[PDB]
C-alpha cells in the first residue's frame, strides 16, 4: 500500500476535482433526450479504496446511466460463470468502424458487437426477467447494496433509436456469432436494459474498488468475482476501455478504465482504490473531458501509472 | 448492324452452347431450398437481336428467379422515373465485404445495399403491393409480355433467412441514406419480392434486348425506358454487373452483364442483341460456369467486345 | 462513321473549346519546377480522325511531357511484343493508397506500380539506351513521325524527387513482382526518361487516333500496335484512366481516356478519331480542369459516349 | 518484493525450463544465412533480479543477435536523451502491412518503420560511427559491460537484403517523417547495425532488469534510463512488442516484453526481475516458440502478471 495518510490523499483529490472543474469543453451527448437533458456543469468524483475508506466531491449523489461502463461489469459476470475458454469462443481479446475481426469474431468486450455477445452468454435459457435480475443481482454485490437504479426512459429511447445496434445484431446473427437457439432480438432487449442501469458516483466508485481487489467488494469482505475474472476484465480495460482514445490512455495514464456515453469513467488502480468519475461533456472521443483531465493529474501527481 | 445473316449465326450460337455443355464444375446455391432444389445439368440460351429475330436452344422455358439480375432493371425503372441526377443522391457510380463507400452511400446499384436503396426510391408514397404492380408493368413491357411469373416459395425463404440483407436495411437507416419517411423493413419486403421475379431464358433474353434497343422493346417497338436509364444501366453492368468478376469480365468480355444466384447471366450487345444464359451451377465468385464459359466464347469468336 | 461533315464537327470542336476555356480553376502542378514554370493559361485541344484529318484550336504546338499519358502506350508496346497472357502474369487488370493488390500485383497498368512492372517487361535484356530508343521508335510510329521530344529536365528533377516511386521499386523488388535478373533502379531511371517524354497536342492526337483505329497510324496506313494490345489499353484507359476519376468518368463520358500530370488528356473515340487535350491546372483529383469540362461537353453534345 | 526464497525460485526455473525443451516446433528463421546457421536446439533462460542475483539454465552463453528486441532498448535511449514530446512528435504510440497510421507517423516505435525513425533521433549531426558508440556505451551501461558485440556478418546480409525496410526509408522521406537534413541511407545503415549487435541470454537479461529498476542497473547501481523512459519503454512493450500476438501476449501474460527474429525474447518482470529467453524456433507469429510457452507457464505458475 502506497497511500500513507488516507486524510491528506483525499485533500489532494479535492485539488485535482477542483483543476478539472475549471475545463468547460466538450459537449454533452444529444442523441436521445435521455442525455440532452443533463447539465454540462455536473462533476462529481467517488473514491473508494480497497480499505472501504470513501470520498466524494461534487455531484457523486445524481444518478446517471453506466453505459459501456457496464461492459466490464457483464464481462466480468460472464467470465465469473463460464471462465476464459467458453467466453472467448465467441469475442475476442484485442483493440483492433467493422463489426468483426479476421476471425468473425467482435474484436473484444468493449465494443458494442462485443458487449452484444457477451450478453448474449449469460444465464442462457432463462428469460430476460430473471437474466436481469441476476445481473442486477451482481451489480448490487459488487456496489455492496449501494445505489443501483433503472432509467426506463433511456432503455425505450435507445431501443427505438438504436439501429446501429439493430444492424450490429442482424450481422452477427449471419455471420453465427451467437449460440444457437439465441432470441437476438431478445438479447438485444437484455442489451440496451443493462446499458439503462443507473448508477452514482458513490455506489460506482464500489463496484471498481471490488475490481481494484482481486473480486472482494471493500465495505462488505464479500467475495464477488473469481480471481480469472478479475484479471480478464482489468487487462481488457487497460486496452480497450477508452473508445479510440484506449491507445492514448494506455500510454499516458496505464489504468484500467471504462468510460460510458453519460459521462461517467470507470476508473480503477488495482489494489489501490476505485473510483467514478463523471461530468456529462465528451470530447471528440467520447470521454467525459473533466474526467480525462482529471485521470492526467491523479498519475503525473501520484505516480499510480502501472510502471512508475 | 455485324450479323450479316442471323441463320448462321445461330448455328453457331448452337455450337457455342455445346462446348459450355461439357462444363460440369460448380455448385449450385444451396442456402435456401428453393435454390438447391436446382439441377446442375439445366443449361439454357436465348438470343433475341434488336430485330426481334429469336433463338434458342436447351432448357429456355424453365422458369427461374431473376435474384440479381433485376438489379440493373431496377434501376433503370428509377432513373426512368427521376433522371440520373436525383437517384444518385442515394446510390454511388462505381465498382469499389464494405456496405458504404467514403460518402455513405451504397457503392452502386448492383450490390445489395445499392439495390436496397434504389427500391426505396421506386413509387414512393403508395404501398407495397402498387409498387410491385407497377414495376411488374414495366417488367412485362421489357419482356413484350412473355413470361414473368412469381416465386412465393423464395421470397418467403429469402425473407426469413436473409439475416445479412436486414443487417444492411438497418445500417442504412441509421447512416440516413433512405428518403426520409421510409419504411425501411417494408422496402426489404419489396426488396425480396424482386428479387422473387421469375422469367424464362426466352422472356429475358427479350428484356436485354430492350436495353440492347435504346429503350426499345424490340418485338412490340414500344418505348419502354429513357435513353439516359439505358445508357446509365449497361454502364453499370459493364463495371459492376459479375460481383467481385466484374474487373476481369470488363477487361475479358467487355459487354454489359449482370449475374444472379439462380444461375442466369443478361448479357446485352448494344445495338446488336440481349441474351440469358442459365446454368444453376455457380463458380466461385458467384456467376453460371457454362454462361461465363460461354460469354467467353462468344466474343473471341464473333468478336463482340466492346474495342474490337 | 457519324461524323457526316468534318467542316461543321470542327466548328463545334471550336465552340466546345471556347467554353471550356473560360473555366480558369485548378492549380498548375509545382512539386518539380519543370512543371510549376508553366502558364494556367495554356489550352490546346487537337483532333486527329481515323480518316487523317486534322484540326487544332489553341495552344497545341507548345511542347509538355506525356507523364502519366505514357502508361497506356508503354503497355501497348508490351503486349503487342509479348500477349495479354504474359503481361498479366505481372500486373492486374482492374481498377482496385496501396502499392499492391490481394495477388501481390500491381493492381492495373495505369498506377505508378504498374507502369513501373509494365517498363521492366518491354526489351529485356538489351541497356536502357537502346530500350528507350525502341519505345520511342514506337512512339514515333504512332504520331506518324510528328513532335516527339524529350524533356531532360524533368527527367532529372523527377529521378531527384521521386522518393515514392523508389519506395515503390523497392517494395516490388521484395514481394518479387519483377522478371528475375531486374536491375530495379535502372528500371526506375527508364520509368523517368518514358514519364518525360515530350509531344505537342497535335502529335499526340495522332497517338490516341492510332488506338481508335486498331493499331493503324491514320496518316501513315502503318501497322503498329497488335488488335490484342489496343483492345486491351482501350479496356483500362475506359476504366483506370483518369486517376481517382476514372470511375465517374466511366459513368459520366465512357471514353477511353488517360490523364497526365502536365494537364494532357489522351482521349480516344474508337473508330472515330483521337484526341489530346492540354491545359497545366488541375483539379482535386489531379486532372486537368478544362479538359474535364471539354470531354463532359463534348459527349453531351455528339452522343460519343461508350453507350448512347 | 514476491520472490521469498531466491534458491527455491530458480528450481522453479529449471523446471520450467525443462518443460519448455520438449516444445520442438517452429522453424528458424531463413531469410539471410547468419540466421538459419543456428541450431533449432539452442535454448538459454537467464534471469537477473532487482538485488542483482542471477541464474541461467541451459545455452546462456552463446551469442545472438538482438533484432528486434533492440527496438525498445534505442526507444529508451530516444525518450532518454530527448523526452515524451518530441519523440512522438515523430513516432506513435499505439498497436494499430502498412507503415503509417493516419496522422502520417509510425505506428509505435515496435515496428520496423517507427524502429527506423526513432534511429533518426538519437545523437544527430554526429556521424554514424560516434552514433554507433553512443548506443554501445549505453547497451554497455544497461548490461553492467557484460557481453555486448557485434554481428558484421548479419549486418552486411540485412543490408544487402533488406528490400522492404529499404522501402519504408524512401516512403518516410517521402511523407516527411525524418528531421530535416536526414541522410535516409545513412539512417538505414545504423539501423541495420543496431539489429547486428550480439547478446548473450546472461547480458540481456541484465538489460531487461535495468528496465525492471526503473533505469538502475542492478549490479552496477548506476542510473542508466530516465524514469519517464522506462516508463515509456514498458507500456509499448506491453502492448506493442510481440508482432500480431502483442495482443494475445498482453490478455494471457501481460509483462512486457519484446521478441526477436533469433529467437529472443526480452522479458521484464516490474520491480522483480529481468530476463531473456532465446530458442532460435519461431512459431508463424515469429515469436521464440520455447519463449512463448515458458512465458505463459511462468505466469500460470508463480502469478506475475500484471493484474493477479
Ligand atoms: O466506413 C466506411 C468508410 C470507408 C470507406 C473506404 C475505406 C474505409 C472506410 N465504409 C464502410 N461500409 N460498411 C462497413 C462495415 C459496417 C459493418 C458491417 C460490415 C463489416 N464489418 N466488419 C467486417 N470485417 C471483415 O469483413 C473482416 C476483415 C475486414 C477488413 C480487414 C480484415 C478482415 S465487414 C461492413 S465500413
Ligand atoms: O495511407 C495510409 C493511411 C491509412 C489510414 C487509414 C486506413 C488505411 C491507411 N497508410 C499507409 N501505409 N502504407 C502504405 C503503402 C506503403 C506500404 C505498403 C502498403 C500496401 N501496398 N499494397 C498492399 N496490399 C496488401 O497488403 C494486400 C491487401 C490488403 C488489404 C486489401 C487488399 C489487399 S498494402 C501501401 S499507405
Amino acid at each position: 500500500s502506497m497511500i500513507p495518510d488516507f486524510m491528506s490523499f483525499t485533500s489532494h483529490i479535492d485539488e485535482l476535482y477542483e483543476s478539472a472543474k475549471k475545463q468547460s469543453g466538450g459537449k454533452v451527448a444529444d442523441y436521445i433526450p435521455q442525455l440532452a437533458k443533463f447539465s454540462p456543469d455536473l462533476w462529481g468524483v467517488s473514491v473508494c479504496t480497497v480499505d472501504g475508506q470513501r470520498h466524494s466531491t461534487g455531484d457523486t449523489k445524481v444518478p446517471f446511466c453506466l453505459q459501456s461502463c457496464v461492459k466490464p461489469l457483464k464481462y466480468a459476470i460472464a467470465v465469473n460463470d463460464l471462465g476464459t475458454e467458453y467466453v472467448h469462443r465467441y469475442v475476442g481479446k484485442e483493440p483492433s468502424k467493422l463489426f468483426l475481426n479476421e476471425d468473425d469474431k467482435p474484436h473484444n468486450p468493449m465494443v458494442n458487437a462485443g458487449a452484444i455477445v457477451v450478453t448474449s452468454l449469460i444465464k442462457q435459457g432463462v428469460n430476460n426477467a430473471e437474466k436481469f435480475d441476476y445481473v442486477m443481482q451482481f451489480l448490487n454485490k459488487m456496489a455492496g447494496n449501494e445505489y443501483v437504479g433503472f432509467s426506463n426512459a433511456t432503455f425505450q429511447s435507445e431501443r427505438e433509436s438504436g439501429d446501429r445496434n439493430f444492424a450490429i445484431g442482424y450481422y452477427l446473427k449471419e455471420k453465427k456469432c451467437f449460440p444457437e437457439g439465441t432470441d437476438m432480438v431478445g438479447i438485444l432487449d437484455f442489451y440496451f436494459q443493462l446499458c439503462s442501469i443507473e448508477v452514482t458516483c458513490e455506489s460506482a466508485s464500489v463496484m471498481a474498488a471490488t475490481l481494484a481487489n482481486g473480486g472482494f467488494c471493500p465495505i462488505t469482505g464479500e467475495r464477488v468475482l473469481s480471481p480469472e475474472a478479475v484479471r480478464n476484465t482489468l487487462s481488457l480495460m487497460h486496452s480497450c476501455g477508452m473508445y479510440d482514445f484506449s491507445g492514448q490512455f494506455a500510454f499516458h495514464v496505464g489504468l484500467p478504465a471504462k468510460s460510458g456515453v453519460a459521462g461517467g469513467i470507470l476508473l480503477v488502480v488495482p489494489n489501490v482504490m476505485g473510483m467514478m468519475c463523471w461530468s456529462p461533456p465528451l470530447d471528440k472521443m467520447g470521454n467525459s473531458v473533466k474526467g480525462i483531465h482529471f485521470c492526467h493529474d491523479l498519475v503525473s501527481l501520484c505516480n499510480f501509472h502501472n510502471y512508475d
